[PDB]
């Protein structure tokens, strides 16, 4: 298996790593039909989503983003799909 | 996808955004059948979460409200269906 | 729909509001068969249960709520309870 | 329904109350096949398990409760345990 | 049943116990297809994963619980005492964790 988020991210097409090193600025979530999604932003002007639906991992990701937001946990890197707008989170690291 | 709560909210009929910028004043939860969640703010607003991709999102929104309440997190905006009393929560943003 | 716990409570029978305005004193839970239940107490001498069981998920949520309220010493405002059970059975909770 | 952990525990065969009044010393959790279990220890020398399931939701809830009690250093009042297992197997927990 | 993580670990092939006694340095999780996994590291250079579910049917719940545990451990800076890991995987795969 990959040893870290950068190696993991590299195994996928249409991805990149954002090095953030900052807490989440805003956290948004929606239960509205066909838009069951989460959005986060950062002070650097980045906006990322967790896309509407593996199914278990998407739910876990939204759980992680929420508690990271509320606890002001520093996000190190995000691996994101850059063929979606907002870019879609594939992986997160916290250090 | 929508980049923020205001864009998301616009995609539905009978929705509106409320700008709150305040912590939740009260959190009410009911298991009595026919299963309410209710929040209030000091500005005098009352919202509910009404009882599938959507079923899991509904359960998540209730989790988010309880933890926002307990952590005293500032709620930025809510997207609500205004054809229900209290108004019914579609999305939340926290900043 | 109801807009507060007091309004909500009065839409059911065999209920009343306890106005607690206090943290939970103790929290008890059991996985023993037929007694899959939670019990809370307060300083004022009151003992309440979450009865052994969608509505299913509401009951699990209630127990999650009481555990976290207990652990964080969150002030409980009111409980709507069924008073035809012993201990009285929690229908709803408000925290303010 | 029982009004506290002791009454509850008394309804079952092969159980006992351990009165601990202390935080959990160690928390151990396993995903290994056939050993999907939790173990807790106390400073007084006691070791307890949550048995691998063989009630399902309540068993998962109990593991959640033990983990958060441990991390928050929550004082465990009493444990109702089955004593025909080694380690004794947790049926119920009270915190105060 | 085993009474501790070492006894437990000794019942399995291809495992060892790492005695860590330290909080988690980094926590990583991915939802990317066939890489639904968590990775943790420690200051001493250890890297461990919770493997993608591949496992029986009761293990699935326990895999999900482990990832929950590692996330909250990391966020609360809980000292991890020992890990029982399969060492025929890289990163080594977590079978059990003890916290003290
Ligand atoms: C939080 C917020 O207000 N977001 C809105 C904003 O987001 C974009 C802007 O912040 C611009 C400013 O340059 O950057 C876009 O991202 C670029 C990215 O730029 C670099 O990273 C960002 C985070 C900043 O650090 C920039 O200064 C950097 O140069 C490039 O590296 C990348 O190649 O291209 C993207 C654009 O495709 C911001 O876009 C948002 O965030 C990124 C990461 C993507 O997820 C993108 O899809 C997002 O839209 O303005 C946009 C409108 O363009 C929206 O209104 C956001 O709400
Ligand atoms: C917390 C509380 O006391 N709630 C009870 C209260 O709630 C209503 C009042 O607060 C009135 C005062 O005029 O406003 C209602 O909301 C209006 C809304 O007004 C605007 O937003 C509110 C929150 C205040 O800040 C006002 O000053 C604002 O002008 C209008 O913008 C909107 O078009 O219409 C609604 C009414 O539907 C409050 O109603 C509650 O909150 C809103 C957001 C809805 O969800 C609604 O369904 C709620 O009832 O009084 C009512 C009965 O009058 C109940 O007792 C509430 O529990
Ligand atoms: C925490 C504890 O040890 N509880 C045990 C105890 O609880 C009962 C006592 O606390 C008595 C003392 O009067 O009150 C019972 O409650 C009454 C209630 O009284 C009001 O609330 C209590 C908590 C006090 O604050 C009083 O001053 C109040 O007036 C009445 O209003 C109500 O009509 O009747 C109940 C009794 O049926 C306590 O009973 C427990 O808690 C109440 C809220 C119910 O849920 C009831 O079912 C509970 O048993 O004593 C009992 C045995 O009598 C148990 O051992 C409790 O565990
Ligand atoms: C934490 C630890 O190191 N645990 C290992 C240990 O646990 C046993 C010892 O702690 C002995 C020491 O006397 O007591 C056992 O428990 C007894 C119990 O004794 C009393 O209660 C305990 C908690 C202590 O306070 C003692 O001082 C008391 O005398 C009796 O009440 C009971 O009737 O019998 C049990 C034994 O079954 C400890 O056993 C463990 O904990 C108990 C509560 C059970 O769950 C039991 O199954 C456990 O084994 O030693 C054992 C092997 O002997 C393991 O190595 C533990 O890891
Ligand atoms: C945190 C980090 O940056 N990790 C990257 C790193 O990890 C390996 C190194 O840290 C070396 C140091 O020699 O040890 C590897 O583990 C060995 C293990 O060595 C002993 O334990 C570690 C924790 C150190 O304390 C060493 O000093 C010890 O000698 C041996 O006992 C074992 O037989 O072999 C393993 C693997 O070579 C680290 O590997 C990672 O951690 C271990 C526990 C396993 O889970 C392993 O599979 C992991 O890869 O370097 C690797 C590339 O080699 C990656 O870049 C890591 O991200």
């Amino acid at each position: 298996a990959p040893q870290n988020i950068t190696e993991l991210c590299s195994e996928y097409h249409n991805t990149q790593i954002y090095t953030i090193n900052d807490k989440i600025l805003s956290y948004t979530e929606s239960l509205a039909g066909k838009r069951e999604m989460a959005i986060i932003t950062f002070k650097n002007g980045a906006t990322f989503q967790v896309e509407v639906p593996q199914k278990k991992a998407i739910e876990r990701m939204k759980d992680t983003l929420r508690i990271a937001y509320l606890t002001e946990a520093k996000v190190e890197k995000l691996c994101v799909w850059n063929n979606k707008t907002p870019n879609s989170i594939a992986a997160i690291s916290m250090a």
